[PDB]
């Protein structure tokens, strides 16, 4: 069986690629599978602000330290890129600029600066957050396509559209779905379909005393309620006590590798991976905005893949 496991234990890879020259990150991963290659665009940041940029197509991880880094004209923050099959389009949903979230739209997701203008996707707030709506996810069941979102302040905030109406703007309205700490709930919140499982996976992002860290939860629905997984940092989802990774304290901002590239965020339970994005342990960062995080990818350990799936 390739049911998720109750104690989560990975494998790292070192890091992945460096910024060219000129930025300073690579951040905020949002991974499809392309054609038989992997297609990832990110944020990155340079000396002085954030932008988006993806990575020219590449079969294997080994690749992803040579491939081209391409820039967006019109910066598109942590992105989520996707196929939406009742539209035959791809979607590239992103923050703030002129609306809070937005969506662009394209035929090749590969045309880095292809993409349509921008319009609307959340034009909400939220209280008690002094960052606002931020790290957005989508995700669709048959009935409705779902927006989470987090807001560094310990919430997860949801809301819905019919799957007819997509895409449009949600509007105004969001509801929080769950409430903890500051720390507990953070950033970067993904949502995925488990393939074979029944089932919907969350990761939170959350602050620990040792590093950033994932948190989990499970629901049997996208309209459902999320009971907690992995939820410490002793024994989280992903992050410094089970990574396997030697370099990064930090196991941040990234997503889960999805087996399909379609609007279901489907992932196969028997090929579990993160591409997450994670910083050298070994110096302190002048500064968050310049900290150098750099993208890495766990691997589950003992899968009944694993030689096939780590050798590629
Ligand atoms: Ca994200």
């Amino acid at each position: 069986s390739c049911a998720l496991p109750t104690t989560y234990r990975w494998t790292s890879s070192a890091p992945l690629a460096q910024p060219k020259d000129g930025w300073v990150s690579l951040k905020d991963f949002t991974h499809v599978p392309y054609n038989g290659q992997h297609l990832v665009y990110a944020s990155y940041h340079d000396s002085t602000k954030y932008g988006s940029m993806a990575f020219s197509p590449f079969k294997h991880w080994a690749d992803m330290a040579t491939a081209t880094q391409t820039g967006m004209t019109q910066a598109a923050v942590a992105p989520t890129v996707f196929y939406f099959t009742p539209k035959k389009l791809w979607f590239l949903v992103s923050q703030w600029g002129s609306a809070p979230f937005t969506y662009r739209t394209s035929t090749d997701p590969t045309k880095v600066n292809g993409w349509s203008a921008p319009q609307p996707l959340f034009t909400g707030k939220v209280a008690d957050s002094g960052t606002g709506p931020i790290d957005q996810t989508v995700i669709a069941d048959d009935r409705k396509v779902y927006l989470f979102f987090v807001a560094d302040n310990g919430k997860v905030y949801r809301t819905s559209m019919a799957i007819g109406d997509f895409p449009a703007n949600f509007g105004t309205a969001s509801e929080v779905i769950l409430s903890d700490t500051q720390a507990k709930l953070f950033e970067a919140v993904q949502v995925y379909t488990v393939a074979g499982q029944n089932q919907y996976l969350m990761i939170v992002e959350a602050q620990g005393t040792n590093g950033r860290y994932f948190r989990s939860f499970t629901a049997n629905s996208l309209d459902g309620e999320w009971k907690v997984q992995a939820g410490s940092e002793s024994a989280p989802f992903a992050g410094k006590a089970n990574s396997g990774a030697s370099w990064t304290n930090d196991v941040s901002h990234g997503d889960l590798i999805r087996s399909n590239p379609d609007q279901t965020m489907t992932i196969d339970p028997c090929r579990l991976q993160l591409l997450y994005q994670g910083r050298d342990k070994n110096k302190v960062p002048s500064s968050y905005d310049l900290a150098p995080y750099r993208p890495g990818l766990l691997t589950l350990y003992g899968l009944g893949l694993e030689q096939k799936l780590i050798s590629e």
